[PDB]
């Protein structure tokens, strides 16, 4: 009925983009449990603030589908203040059918290490049922034992190849240069160094590496540590040696025309797992200081937030994009009436289509709490620009928009209105036919925008829930059609 701004909040609760009752979701460690036939997503549990020295214990959630989550609680606790794993960093899980134990390798971060100590050491815990985890008190894998780094030696990724060999990939350095080191084992207990799997481009550092085969392609997914990037990226190759060659001697053989950038700065630490039908990626969407959508960090965003699952889309040429998990899409079952609450500028309404010239905007009726928004936008030219706006009340001085800038080949997240400012961007393939098929899935303040199976754009938008949303044209002219909204909760 109203289209004024309302001060919504996140206390109502999340659902598909999970958050624990207390704290926030840091780096996830997804794993397909071959016995339970579901996904176990371990994750670094973050608190605001964290204790000194002993922080980021490993908690877990279980999910069949990336939409419905069961809390598993604390699984691997921090070591004591003075122990090697006082603070725990990211690792990886794998099942061993020979001894029927789950193995989780992880990073032990020493508090205030001395010259002779290692800031980071890879350690392990096992469990027969995924509920009770037992640390191996004699396993300590040190980078400098094998010529790698004493202090950067982290994020172990585990996979078993078809020949039965277990592989562990660890993000580290050799003589300062970033190296993903490989170790091999027959039993997950005794390990040998296989040298360097891949070097990291230039002075980059690849957090949370993830290597897998999908169809006829091998992939490395990683999260760039460099502050100017802070995005999930990937490389591809038809063979493992082709994959490893993409960065050899800084070759920079990008997998596609966007340096393999899958999402932008509000989706981080993405790693994958497959149930044999779909391969999903789990990452986190950061919180914002003061819950201010325009405070995205001076250098890097805040660390940790909400768990976000996406589905890998493999294209005929082997490139990857991300789409919504089908089970998330199916959560939005309650169709809502779509009504125009406000129009401004040079535009025309043609029934259930709207054509907006430069400067024009249409405001639609208030969203609910967990929303699926869909519509089609056709631009007049391949250099036009349009906006998808949230938290835009008729009385709002500022709001937040995804700018789709066809002339620049990318979508931006920006603050609009008073104190407008560009925040970050997300390159994607512009449609030759100028048609943009848009879907947005939201869960309170977390949403992902998908376009044409090409763009996947996660954003933190506090108070998008229970507030109007809007479409606008910045440059050129657009026609909006087929506007639909469906919600999670059902009313009568
Ligand atoms: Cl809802
Ligand atoms: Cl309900
Ligand atoms: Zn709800």
């Amino acid at each position: 009925g109203t289209a004024t701004y309302f001060q919504s909040s996140d206390e109502h609760g999340f659902s598909m983009y999970y958050k624990p009752q207390v704290g926030f979701v840091g780096d996830p460690m997804p794993f397909y449990d071959p016995v339970a036939k579901d996904f176990k997503v371990m994750y670094l549990q973050d608190y605001r603030p964290n204790p000194e020295a002993t922080y980021h214990p490993i908690f877990g959630v279980a999910t069949k589908d990336g939409a419905t989550y069961e809390s598993l609680g604390e699984l691997i606790s921090c070591g004591g203040r003075d122990e090697q794993d006082a603070a725990i960093g990211t690792g990886g899980t794998i099942y061993n059918p020979a001894d029927k134990l789950y193995y989780t390798f992880y990073t032990g971060n020493k508090f205030k290490p001395s010259s002779d100590q290692n800031a980071q050491v890879v350690m392990v815990a096992t469990s027969p049922d995924f509920k009770t985890w037992t640390k191996n008190r004699t396993f300590y894998l040190k980078g400098d034992t094998y010529g790698y780094d004493k202090n950067d030696f982290r994020d172990p990724f585990l996979f078993q190849t078809e020949d039965g060999v277990y592989h562990m990939l660890i993000a580290t350095r050799k003589n300062g240069k970033g190296h993903i080191a490989e170790f091999t084992s027959a039993d997950l207990k005794e390990w040998e160094s296989a040298g360097t799997f891949m070097t990291m481009m230039w002075d980059r550092f690849y957090e949370c590496p993830d290597v897998f085969k999908m169809g006829d392609w091998w992939y490395l997914i990683y999260s760039e540590q460099a502050s100017f990037m802070r995005k999930v990226q990937y490389f591809k190759g038809r063979t493992l040696e082709d994959l490893k060659a993409t960065t050899a001697n800084d070759a920079g053989i990008w997998p596609d025309n966007r340096e393999g950038m899958l999402d932008s700065r509000a989706f981080y630490a993405g790693k994958t797992a497959s149930d044999g039908t779909n391969r999903y990626i789990w990452g986190w969407c950061p919180t914002r200081a003061g819950n201010d959508n325009g405070n995205v960090g001076d250098v890097e965003p805040e660390w940790a937030g909400n768990l976000v699952a996406q589905r890998l889309i493999q294209h005929e040429d082997g490139t990857l994009t991300l789409g919504v998990p089908d089970a998330i899409d199916r959560k939005y079952t309650s169709a809502q009436e779509v009504k125009v609450m406000a129009k401004d500028g040079n535009m025309i309404e043609s029934g259930k289509t709207y054509t907006l010239g430069e400067g024009a905007s249409v405001i639609f009726n208030r969203l609910k709490v967990h929303n699926k928004i869909s519509f089609t936008v056709k631009t007049a030219s391949n250099t036009d620009r349009f906006g998808i706006s949230f938290v835009r009340g008729t009385d709002s001085a500022s709001w937040y928009s995804i700018h789709v800038n066809a002339d620049e080949g990318k979508a931006n997240f920006e603050k609009d209105g008073d104190d407008a400012k560009y925040l970050f961007d997300n390159k994607f393939n512009i449609p030759a036919d100028n048609e943009y098929r848009v879907t947005i899935y939201s869960d309170q303040s977390v949403c992902v925008t998908y376009i044409n199976d090409q763009l996947s754009f996660t954003n933190r938008i506090y108070q998008m829930q229970k507030n109007p949303w809007s479409l606008c044209c910045y440059k050129g002219e657009i026609t909006v059609s087929d506007v639909q909204v469906s919600t999670y909760h059902h009313h009568h």
